[PDB]
């Protein structure tokens, strides 16, 4: 697929707002994901054991991870589709080391869209959410194809 420049614009406009507070968005998004789909918390051996949302809000490890996840996702979005190189190393560690099914990448995409919507309603109307969804679907389709070349297609 291919996003038009206008869609990339909408995606990068709201992402510039996320970048004013990367660690807070990172926490929100992972917590939203773990609440919604608790099995996804088991993939994180570092803080699998956190039982409540309050614990998750107080975990420094969870917050550092969220910043790593969002920074890598922002570097991929900023490429505007030309992300081949950024994807490689990513697809390799998630398919071979962490083993994250494509399905989980769908759950976190849902979580990202929920948080942008709650935090940025004025910059995240229908057209911008559609564009963000296209950009995340694109990312998932390219990573799934890479999983396949790597022997995982999960
Ligand atoms: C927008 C989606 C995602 C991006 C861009 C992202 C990016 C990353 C990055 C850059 C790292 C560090 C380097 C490496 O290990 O490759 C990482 C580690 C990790 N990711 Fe992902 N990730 C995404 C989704 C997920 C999801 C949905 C899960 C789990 C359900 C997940 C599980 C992990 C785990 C377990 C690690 C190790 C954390 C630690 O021990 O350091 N990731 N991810």
């Amino acid at each position: 697929m291919v996003l038009s420049e206008g869609e990339w614009q909408l995606v990068l406009h709201v992402w510039a707002k996320v970048e004013a507070d990367v660690a807070g968005h990172g926490q929100d998004i992972l917590i939203r994901l773990f609440k919604s789909h608790p099995e996804t918390l088991e993939k994180f051996d570092r803080f699998k054991h956190l039982k409540t949302e309050a614990e998750m809000k107080a975990s420094e490890d969870l917050k550092k991870t969220g910043v790593t996840v969002l920074t890598a996702l922002g570097a991929i979005l900023k490429k505007k589709g030309h992300h081949e190189a950024e994807l490689k190393p990513l697809a390799q560690s998630h398919a071979t080391k962490h083993k994250i099914p494509i399905k989980y990448l769908e759950f976190i995409s849902e979580a990202i869209i929920h948080v942008l919507h709650s935090r940025h309603p004025g910059n995240f109307g229908a057209d911008a959410q559609g564009a963000m969804n296209k950009a995340l679907e694109l990312f998932r389709k390219d990573i799934a194809a890479k999983y396949k070349e790597l022997g995982y297609q999960g």
